[PDB]
């Protein structure tokens, strides 16, 4: 399986490593990318696709390098399976409503709640590792 991702701070990173562990500790191997290393071919191989990144400017998907490689599959996921996930800050979870409507717009599958947790998964670290082992069910 892979997990792609993309941090400013390293807290949506945080949660993507355990979520990979919870997925690891289910019996399945799965490898952490962050968007900037992502090799869409290969990418779009998985019949899972998890997918993270942070609240950023008005409540939107990082706009230099996440959001651009969101527009590029967007036209070769219909009928794929998405988790999403990631990190805010001082709003309610606006940037996942949105990220979950767009991504079934394209004809995605959402499996799961998003698990969206407001900085630093201090508290929530079991709550990443659930949302793994959820995923490596599917
Ligand atoms: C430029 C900028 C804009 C932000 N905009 C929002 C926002 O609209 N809503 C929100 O809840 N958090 C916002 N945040 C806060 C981040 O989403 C939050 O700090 C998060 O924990 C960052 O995770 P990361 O280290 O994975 O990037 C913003 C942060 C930055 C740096």
């Amino acid at each position: 399986m892979k997990i792609v991702y993309w941090s400013g701070t390293g807290n949506t990173e945080k949660m993507a490593e355990l979520i990979a562990k919870g997925i690891i500790e289910s019996g399945k191997d799965v490898n952490t990318i962050n968007v900037s290393d992502v090799n869409i071919d290969e990418l779009l191989n998985e019949d899972i696709l998890i997918l993270g990144c942070s609240a950023m400017t008005d409540e939107v998907l990082e706009e230099s390098e996440f959001e651009p490689f969101i527009e590029e599959i967007s036209t070769k996921i219909s009928g794929k399976k998405v988790a999403l996930f990631g990190s805010y800050g001082w709003g309610d979870g606006k940037w996942m409503r949105d990220f979950e409507e767009r991504m079934n717009g394209y004809g995605c599958v959402v499996v799961e709640t998003p698990l969206i947790v407001q900085n630093e998964p201090d508290e929530a670290e079991q709550d990443c590792i659930e949302f793994g082992k959820k995923i490596a069910n599917i």
